[PDB]
């Protein structure tokens, strides 16, 4: 049925600084509180921390000769904070600067186009003692380390990305406990989801600012398809509260200027500490919205999460190792809601993969056919968005390889590129020579 996709369109692969840089201690970086949250037991299953990781710090050039065997023709990563401020603001680590400088020649010099993300979950331990995201001073701290850097590297960076998955950081980093700095309080989870966007919304003005007419700036939402597990009025309802804790608590402030009012309601809507001014805020243009798709999530009445009153439900099909529903349909669900309700004017796919157990064969190969038929019939999906007329720009596979996956540790492989961690050996994957197919192709 289908074949090419547009002719400026933006094959790329995803990572972030803590998942695979490593040299923790490196040239003046300070701990991340992901850094100090490694060290609290039960926090990471398999016991490791992102100290070694990938050691991309060191080995960057050899992962840009690997993004050039791929074909990709753009480059989505993550710049650590800590690198860069390691007092939280204040003095700019020149030696943390020089890394990224380093980093964007190398791509430019290889013909990758850099898109760069401000924050991807790293912040540096000694700012968050001092404005948690539950704390609005937050707001400025991540401005300044925004105008620093983009400063910096605005010359040769057109794409920004402000705050990567504000429901993560704000719900599984202080609702759920799950994520550094892994507190569970519902009224701490609203603050930073809230701080979360007038983050995002005074960090906007700044990009452009330190910028010029070709700079585009964006969000990064996850985003997955919910689905109720049956019609019962019950099981309607609490896929409506799941989709609006997941999916539209961040998409209705940043396009409507409110929050979803049915859960807002269910919650309190005190608790979340919402000033005059901070909607225009949180609404400034943006040149593009980004979506991280994973899964199709299933929903029904429980007392599973007791704040939402929901259980998950694995309806009968195919699951990754992270027991996430395959459901290429969502991508396509997703996209062409985002388009119908929201308009934005440009989106991009800046996250999207499986995690599958891999071995290397006694050849050196790594045979990953479940990940190469995730990738395809999500590439397909993307397809069919954009001959529906959705201005989808650009697709980034999750991940360029194996990395640190958060409280799964080194378990959970997302690589189109195998790590063996004993080396830090690099193997392209079949998924990554199909990919290597694609990229050059512009289609399937
Ligand atoms: O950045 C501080 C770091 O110091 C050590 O090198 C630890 O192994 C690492 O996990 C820790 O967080
Ligand atoms: O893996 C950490 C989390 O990040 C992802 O973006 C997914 O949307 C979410 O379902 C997952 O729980
Ligand atoms: O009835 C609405 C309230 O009750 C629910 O059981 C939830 O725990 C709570 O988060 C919500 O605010
Ligand atoms: O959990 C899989 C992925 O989930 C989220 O999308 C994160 O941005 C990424 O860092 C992580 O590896």
């Amino acid at each position: 049925e289908p074949h090419r996709f547009p002719p400026d369109f933006q094959w790329g692969v995803a990572t972030s600084s803590y998942q695979i840089e490593g040299a923790v201690e490196a040239d003046g970086r300070s701990p991340s509180i992901w850094d100090t949250f490694c060290a609290r037991p039960g926090a990471i299953a398999d016991g490791s921390t992102g100290a070694i990781a990938n050691d991309h710090y060191h080995r960057y050039r050899e992962d840009i000769a690997i993004m050039k065997q791929l074909g990709v023709n753009a480059y989505r990563f993550s710049i650590a904070w800590p690198r860069i401020l390691p007092d939280g603001r204040g003095r700019v680590n020149q030696a943390g600067v020089d890394f990224y400088e380093r980093l964007v020649d190398s791509l430019l010099e290889q013909g990758i186009e850099p898109y760069a993300t401000l924050y991807h979950w790293d912040m540096p331990q000694v700012q968050h003692d001092r404005t948690p995201w539950y704390d609005r001073g937050v707001v400025d701290a991540f401005v300044e380390y925004t105008d620093v850097i983009t400063r910096r590297l605005s010359d040769r960076v057109k794409y920004w990305m402000t705050l990567n998955e504000p429901w993560v950081i704000s719900f599984l980093g202080y609702g759920a406990g799950e994520h550094a700095p892994g507190l569970r309080d519902k009224e701490l989870y609203l603050r930073a989801a809230h701080h979360v966007l007038l983050a995002h919304g005074k960090a906007m003005p700044v990009i452009r600012a330190n910028g010029n007419a070709q700079t585009k700036a964006g969000i990064v939402l996850n985003l997955n398809w919910v689905n109720a597990a049956s019609d019962s009025p019950e099981d309607q309802a609490a896929a409506r509260r799941y989709d609006q804790f997941f999916n539209r608590w961040f998409a209705e402030p940043l396009y409507n200027g409110r929050y979803p009012e049915e859960l807002l309601e269910w919650y309190g809507r005190d608790l979340v500490p919402v000033q005059p001014g901070d909607f225009d805020i949180i609404t400034t243009p943006t040149d593009f919205l980004a979506v991280n798709y994973y899964a199709r999530t299933t929903v029904k009445a429980g007392s599973t999460d007791p704040m939402l009153q929901v259980d998950f439900v694995r309806p009968p099909g195919e699951y990754t190792a992270m027991d996430w529903e395959v459901y290429p349909q969502g991508l396509y669900n997703i996209l062409n809601w985002l388009h119908t309700d929201y308009a934005p004017p440009a989106l991009y796919v800046t996250e999207n993969g499986a995690a599958y157990d891999d071995q290397v064969s006694a050849a050196g190969e790594v045979d990953d056919p479940q990940r190469l038929a995730y990738l395809e019939g999500h590439f397909e999906a993307a397809y069919r968005a954009i001959q529906a007329g959705i201005p989808l720009k650009g697709y980034f596979v999750w991940s360029l390889m194996d990395n640190f996956e958060w409280g799964r540790g080194f378990e959970k492989r997302f690589g189109i590129v195998f790590v063996d961690y004993a080396t830090q050996q690099r193997i392209i994957k079949r998924s990554g020579k199909w990919f290597s197919q694609v990229t050059r192709a512009n289609g399937l």
